[PDB]
C-alpha cells in the first residue's frame, strides 16, 4: 500500500499526461578577426565574412581556416602527380574517362606536369587546388573570443504553453553587457565559442586547425503542476564528430565554395576557397507533464491488482 | 461499469496505439516589389532579390527593409563617435586592442573623425555603416501582397501511412488561381503574407519596419480508425519573437550580408547590406492512433480493478 | 491465459520497456564531376562548388541537374511577353501602376510593340525577360547519375545516455576510402550513389532530373538496449516525396531561381538569372529505444491478472 503511492504514483510520474516540445531557435554571432599572413597581407574579418551561408539560424558555421586558389578559368590543363594517373604514353590515358579523384574528365593526349614527371591532360578550372596541409596555427584563431546569442522559444501544444529562454527577471541593461558563466551567470544566453568548446574538454585551436562539429543541447523538462517559474532550460555541450583517425573518413568539417568574377573582355574567372570551420548545431528537446485523472485511476487499479497478487503469493 | 467504457475507453483513447509524424515541407514565394527612393532611384525586386538565402525551404526569409553601404575597402580609417572610444591623446588609444563594438582592431595612433571630435584609428572596411534608424515606411511594403505556396508531405511509419496537404478533391484549375480564406477557401494552400501576419492580430507595416519572426503551425491529428478522408491538417499562425522593449535584446530580426566586386586594377570592394525582414518558420506536428487489442485488455483490467476498489470503499 | 499474458503482452507488446526518442545530427558530403557540351555555352565542367546551391545545407542538399540561363539583364523599361490577359489594344487598355501576379513587373500607362504582329503593355523590370521555354531534354547534368554522397549520422538517446554513430566500429578506413553502397554486397557502406538512391524508389533518374523532384532518405534507429549494443544498427529506406499526377498537384517537380550580380566599369549593374531544376534529397532520421523497467512490468502484470479474473468470471457464467 505504502510502496505503490510512494514510488509508482510519485516517482514514476504515472499521474502525468505528457507532451513533447515545439521549438524555434535564433542565433546571432558577434566578433572580429584579424589575419596578417604574407600571402594575403593584412586583412580583417567581420560577421559578414566568416559565416557561410549568411543565414542558417539553428545551425551556424564559423570559418576558422581556409585554402584559397585564385585566377581559376575553364581550360585544358594538366593533372596533379598520382601513381594512378601517371602517363607512360598517349595510349595510357583514355579520353572521356571521368575520374573520382576530382580533377576532371580525361583526354587522350597527356602533357608534362613538370620536367621530371608527366600526367594525363584534362579540361577543368585551372590552376588546380594544390594538395597542401592547412596552415597551423589557424588563420582565424581570434574566433576563440567570438560571442553567440541564442534565443529559444518553446511551445507545448496540448497544454497550450509558451515559454522563452530569456527569463522575465532579466533586464535589458544586464543583457547588453553579459556573458555566460556556469558558476556566476547561469541565466545569460550569450555564450562564448571558446567556452563552448572548453566545456567539452577540448582545445579550440586544435579543433579549428581542421574543423569539427559541436552541438548545443537545450533540455526543457518542465512539470506544469509545479509553478511556472520552475520551468527552466538546461544547457549541455557535446562534440558530434569522430576523432579516431582509424575508423572515420574525412576527419573534421570542411567544404568548398567559390567566387565568380567577369573581366572586361567577358571571360569568367573563379576563386575557390576550401574552408575548415566548426559547425555548431542547436538541439532542443524536452517533455512536459500535467496532472490527469484517468491515468491516476488506472495506475491505482493496477497497483491494487499487484497488491492482490503479492497477497496471494504470501498466502502460499 | 458505464463510466469506464464511457470515458476511459473512448475519450481517453486508451484503445489506441499512437505514433508521431515525419514531415517534409516545400515553400515557393511569388510577388514583385517596387522601390522609388531618392538614394537608389527606381528599382524593382523579384523572387531572386528579396529571399536570402535562395533556397531555405521550411524556413524562408523575406526582405522588407535594408541599409546599404557601398565602396567599402580594407583600409586604415576612423571610428564612429563614442564615449568609450573618444581619443584624448595618442596614449589614450591602445594598439592591438580588439573591441566588442564591431568597428575593428585599434591602433596606437588616433585621428580626427571630424573637426569637433577625434576618435581612435582602426583598420577595417571603410566607410563604416552609419548608425541610422531604418527608413519608415519600409522600402518593401508591397511585400504585404506576396503569396506563398506550402506543400507538406507527412508519413506515419508504424502504420505505414503517407499523406499530402493537397486534398485529392482539389483540381489543378482551382489551384492555378487560388488564395487562402478562412471562411471561403479553407483547403487552399496558397497563403498571403499580409493575411498570415493579420491572423496573429498584428499590422504588417509595423512588423516589417524592424522585422520579426512568424511561425506557421500545421497540426496533423488523424484517427486512422476513422476513414482516411477525415485526416486533414489544421493551420495556426503565431508570432515567435518578444515585443517588450524591456526584457528582450536586439528587437526584431535583422542580419548583415555582403557583395564582393573586383576592379580593373585588382582591388576588392564590398557592398554591405543590413537587412530587416520577417522570417517564417513552418512547424509541423501531429500524432496518429490506431486500434489495438493489448492496450484495450489492459485498460479493461485496470478499470475492473478500480471497480473492485470502489466497491470495497462503498462497502465500508 | 496465464501463459497468454507472458507470451504476448509482456514480451511482444514491449510493456516492460521504458521508451525514448532519438536526437540526431546528419552530415553530407557530395563528390562528382559533370560535363556539358551544349552549343549555347560551349564546353564547360562542373564540380562540387557549382551544382550545389546553397554551398552548405547539410541534412538537405540540392543537386543541380538542368538550368535555364538569362544574361545581360538590367533594370530598364521594357516590353512584356505575349499573353491574352496582357495584350494591348490601345494606351487606355493598360493601366499604370497595376502590379501583376504573372511575375513580369509593374505596368505603365503606355504600351509598346513586342513584335510586328503583336503589342503588349510596357513595364519596368530586369530585361531581357526569361523566355518561356521548356527545359532541355536530356538534362544538361545527366552525369549527376554517377555522383556519390557520404552520409554520417550521430544519434543520442538522452534518458538512457546513449550515443551512437552510423559508421560501425568493425569498419576500417581502408575499406571506406574505396567503398560504395550495395544492398546485397555492402550494407554497411554509408557512401550512396544518387542513381542508386533514385532507382531504389522504382524510378528513372533522367526523367526525374529533366524537371527535378524531391527524394527522401529515411534512417530508422530502432534499438533495444536490453540486447547487446552491437545489435543497434540503422535501416535505410528511400522514398519520393513529390506528387507525379499532373491533375492534382501544382508546379510539378522542384525548381527555383537565383541570380549573379556584376558591376561594369561605368558602374552599371548587370544580372544573370538562372532557373535551376534539380533533385533535392532530404535526410529524415527517426527511431525509438527501450530499456527494462520494474514499475511498468508490475503494472502490466497487475492488469493481466485483472484480465484473468475477468475471463474467469465470464467463463463461470
Ligand atoms: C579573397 C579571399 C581572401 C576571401 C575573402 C573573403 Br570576404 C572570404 N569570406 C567569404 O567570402 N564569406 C562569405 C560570405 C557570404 C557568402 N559567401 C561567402 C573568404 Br572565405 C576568402
Ligand atoms: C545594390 C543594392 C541596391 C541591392 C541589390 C540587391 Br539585387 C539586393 N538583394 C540581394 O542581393 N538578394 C540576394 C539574393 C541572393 C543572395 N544574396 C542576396 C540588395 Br539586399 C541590395
Ligand atoms: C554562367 C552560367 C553558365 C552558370 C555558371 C555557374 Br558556376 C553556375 N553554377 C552556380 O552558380 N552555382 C552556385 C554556387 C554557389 C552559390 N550559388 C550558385 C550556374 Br547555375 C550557371
Ligand atoms: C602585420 O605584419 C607586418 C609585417 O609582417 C607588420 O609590419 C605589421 O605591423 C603587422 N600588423 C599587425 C596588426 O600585426
Ligand atoms: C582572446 O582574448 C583573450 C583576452 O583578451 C586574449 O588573451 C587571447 O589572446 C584572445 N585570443 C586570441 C586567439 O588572440
Ligand atoms: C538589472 O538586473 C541585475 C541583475 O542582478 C540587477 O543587479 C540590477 O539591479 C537590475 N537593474 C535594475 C535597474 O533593476
Ligand atoms: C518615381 O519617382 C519619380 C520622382 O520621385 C517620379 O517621377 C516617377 O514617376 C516615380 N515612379 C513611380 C513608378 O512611382
Ligand atoms: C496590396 O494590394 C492592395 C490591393 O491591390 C493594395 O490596395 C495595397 O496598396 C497593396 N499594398 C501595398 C503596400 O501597396
Ligand atoms: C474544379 O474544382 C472546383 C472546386 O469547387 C469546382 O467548382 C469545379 O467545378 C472543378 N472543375 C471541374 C472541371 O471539375
Ligand atoms: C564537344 O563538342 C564539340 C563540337 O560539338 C566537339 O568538337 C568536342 O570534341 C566535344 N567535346 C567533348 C569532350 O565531348
Ligand atoms: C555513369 O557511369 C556509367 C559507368 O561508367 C556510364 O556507363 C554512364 O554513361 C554514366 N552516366 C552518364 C550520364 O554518362
Ligand atoms: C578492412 O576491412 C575489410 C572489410 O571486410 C577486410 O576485408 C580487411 O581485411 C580489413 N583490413 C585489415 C588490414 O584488417
Amino acid at each position: 500500500i505504502a510502496y505503490v503511492i510512494g514510488y509508482v504514483c510519485v516517482y514514476n510520474k504515472g499521474y502525468q499526461d505528457t507532451d513533447t516540445v515545439l521549438s524555434s531557435v535564433t542565433t546571432k554571432v558577434k566578433g572580429i578577426a584579424l589575419t596578417n599572413t604574407s600571402e594575403l597581407g593584412e586583412r580583417i574579418w567581420d560577421v559578414a565574412d566568416y559565416i557561410i551561408p549568411p543565414q542558417e539560424d539553428g545551425s551556424f558555421f564559423v570559418l576558422t581556416n581556409m585554402i584559397i586558389t585564385t585566377n581559376q578559368t575553364q581550360s585544358k590543363c594538366a593533372e596533379n602527380p598520382t601513381p594512378a594517373s601517371t602517363c607512360t604514353s598517349h595510349r595510357d590515358c583514355k579520353r572521356g574517362f571521368n575520374d573520382a579523384r576530382g580533377d576532371g574528365v580525361r583526354t587522350g593526349r597527356c602533357v608534362s606536369y613538370s620536367a621530371s614527371v608527366k600526367t594525363c591532360e584534362v579540361l577543368s578550372w585551372c590552376p588546380l587546388e594544390k594538395i597542401v596541409d592547412p596552415p597551423n596555427p589557424p588563420l582565424l584563431a581570434d574566433a576563440e573570443n567570438f560571442t553567440v546569442l541564442i534565443k529559444n522559444n518553446i511551445r507545448y501544444p496540448k497544454f497550450n504553453f509558451n515559454k522563452r529562454n530569456i527569463l522575465p527577471n532579466i533586464n535589458s541593461s544586464y543583457l547588453t553587457h553579459c556573458v555566460f558563466s556556469r558558476k556566476t551567470d547561469p541565466d545569460c544566453p550569450i555564450f562564448r565559442l571558446g567556452d563552448i568548446v572548453g566545456e567539452a574538454e577540448e582545445d579550440f585551436q586544435i579543433m579549428a586547425v581542421r574543423g569539427g562539429v559541436m552541438g548545443v543541447q537545450i533540455r526543457w523538462d518542465c512539470d506544469l503542476d509545479m509553478p511556472q517559474s520552475w520551468c527552466v532550460p538546461r544547457y549541455t555541450f557535446r562534440r558530434l564528430d569522430n576523432k579516431d583517425p582509424d575508423n572515420n573518413v574525412a576527419p573534421g568539417y570542411n567544404f568548398r565554395f567559390a567566387k565568380y568574377y567577369k573581366n572586361s573582355d567577358g571571360t569568367e574567372t573563379r576563386t575557390l576557397i576550401k574552408g575548415y570551420g566548426i559547425r555548431f548545431d542547436v538541439m532542443v528537446f524536452g517533455q512536459a507533464g500535467k496532472f490527469n485523472i484517468i491515468p491516476t485511476l488506472l495506475n491505482i487499479g493496477a497497483g491494487l491488482a499487484l497488491l492482490g497478487l503479492v497477497n496471494v503469493i504470501c498466502d502460499w
